[PDB]
């Protein structure tokens, strides 16, 4: 009876201000705005104002919250064309071995891992052993030049390299080379070389504190630029001091036709990281934000679900920090919930990108980095979406099937989609229709013949099911499906 998680991602700096004596600390000043008009600078958002926003994260069922990267982030900012570029993400650590000051303290972190757990939630780290950050290897005044620190012992520079840290190879090119990805750097950020011993110890290191402070997994940041038998061995590494982790790896897939997809599928079979589910993002995107039908994600998903050895520990998301919001990309807050309700019904962990549940984006830029990035405004525990995220967790917790159960597709056409999960004895049955209100003629399920409420109690649009004994697999005749409606039908009692 394995355990089934829902997430919450939270970029720290941009959820909830809870300290305002941290925003522009004396040893990295300068790089915050007050105003929130500058979308390069730290913003304000700490572990205090997180803490304390715990209750409301709880409040939707959430069961463990993905915090973006809170490791100490260099003190200087990057000056590009004259733009402040201040590490208000957490990207580009200095010290994998302290806490951001922007955000707090040990006892800050600490606290809200403490928080955290009696609120049954937990914490995982997105870390980000791939690189440092911005680094002129020509030029040492550019930002910290790539400096690493080792809670507060200066390491080496990306210029003064004494201790062969970083790769000096020059950026990636050529992307689709998995040893240009791999020993060459991402953009500007002076990348590790976890081949050096002491690199290798400084990382392992670096987590085993982390996990001394209570953390339950790990999202690691840039995984298809990392040696993937290094990686391996990191997991083996985390497996040794706690058996009961959260594991998975940001493999970014450029698409149905990325040429690396295979090695993606590799990574989330043998380094014991699971993966970040981009082939099923872009067919949720596909289809609920620009109109393709059905077919394009009943197809993905039956493609994923025999490519991955444990599909039910893919990580599947609508939106997150690198890709404009649901909403930017289409307006459309019935197309948001039917996607929604789909991650929470469909294989694998869902993840909620912070304000998802308030409706939040900024479509400047087409909603990209940095304006997928705005600071959460509201905590309204009554809209609709948030209502959404808080009751199909709620199924999750009364059976597996969600999480862990097989996946049949029962009708699937344009604007329709039915599919049918089941574990052991438990079917629920989900039933989206992104159209105009339509009849279905006959749909096949496992239900035992009897009339099934819908779970959402009509939240959206849902209808009543009228199963009939078939003598073999039952039968549902003519259906009518609300439009922009989803019903969910389940014999597990709620
Ligand atoms: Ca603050
Ligand atoms: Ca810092
Ligand atoms: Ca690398």
């Amino acid at each position: 009876a394995p355990k089934s998680e829902v997430i919450y991602q939270v970029m720290v700096d941009r959820f909830y201000n809870g300290d305002p004596s941290n925003d522009d600390p004396e040893v990295s000043k300068g790089m915050f705005d007050p105003t929130h008009t500058n979308w390069r600078m730290y913003w304000g958002g700490d572990l205090k104002g997180l803490t304390e926003k715990i209750p409301y994260i709880k409040g939707m069922g959430v069961t463990a919250i993905w915090i973006s990267p809170v490791v100490d982030n260099i003190n200087k900012p990057a000056v590009y064309n004259g733009e402040i570029n201040a590490p208000y993400h957490g990207y580009w650590a200095r010290d994998f071995k302290r806490v951001e000051e922007h955000f707090g303290t040990w006892e800050d972190f600490d606290n809200f891992v403490k928080v955290a757990h009696e609120n049954g939630i937990k914490v995982i780290l997105d870390f980000a052993p791939n690189h440092t950050s911005p680094a002129d290897e020509e030029n040492p005044d550019f930002a910290e030049n790539g400096a690493l620190y080792d809670d507060g012992k200066l390491l080496g520079t990306y210029s003064n390299d004494s201790l062969k840290l970083f790769h000096h190879n020059g950026s990636i090119s050529n992307w689709n080379n998995l040893k240009e990805l791999q020993d060459k750097n991402l953009f500007d950020l002076a990348d590790l070389d976890q081949s050096n011993p002491i690199v290798d110890k400084y990382l392992k290191d670096s987590i085993k504190l982390w996990f001394n402070h209570e953390i339950d997994g790990v999202r690691l940041d840039a995984a298809k630029h990392m040696p993937m038998e290094w990686v391996k061995s990191f997991a083996n590494t985390i497996y040794s001091i706690k058996k009961d982790v959260l594991l998975f790896g940001e493999w970014m897939l450029s698409g149905p036709t990325d040429p690396l997809y295979g090695y993606n599928i590799q990574f989330a079979n043998t380094t014991g990281f699971s993966v970040l589910d981009f082939m099923l993002n872009g067919a949720i995107r596909d289809v609920f934000g620009k109109g393709y039908g059905f077919e394009r994600l009943n197809d993905t998903l039956e493609d994923t679900n025999k490519d991955y050895e444990n599909p039910y520990k893919l990580v599947t998301f609508i939106d997150n920090h690198d890709m404009p919001r649901f909403l930017s990309l289409n307006n459309d807050k019935d197309k948001l919930h039917e996607a929604i309700a789909f991650i929470m019904t469909t294989r694998g962990i869902p993840v909620i990108y912070y304000g998802t549940e308030q409706y939040l984006h900024n479509d400047t830029n087409g909603g990209n980095d940095p304006y997928n990035r705005p600071m959460m405004e509201k905590f309204d525990e009554s809209t609709k979406a948030y209502t959404l995220i808080k009751e199909l967790s709620r199924l999750r917790q009364l059976t597996p099937a969600l999480q862990y159960g097989t996946t049949t597709a029962r009708y699937v056409s344009d604007d329709v989609y039915i599919y049918e999960r089941q574990y052991g004895k438990d079917v629920v049955l989900v039933a989206i229709n992104k159209g105009e209100k339509t009849t279905v003629k006959t749909v096949k399920t496992s239900l035992r013949k009897g009339i099934y409420k819908d779970y959402l109690k009509g939240l959206l649009k849902g209808v009543e099911l009228k199963v009939t004994k078939g003598n073999g697999e039952n039968l549902v005749q003519d259906l009518t499906l609300p439009g922009n409606s989803v019903s969910v039908w389940t014999n597990v009692r709620v």
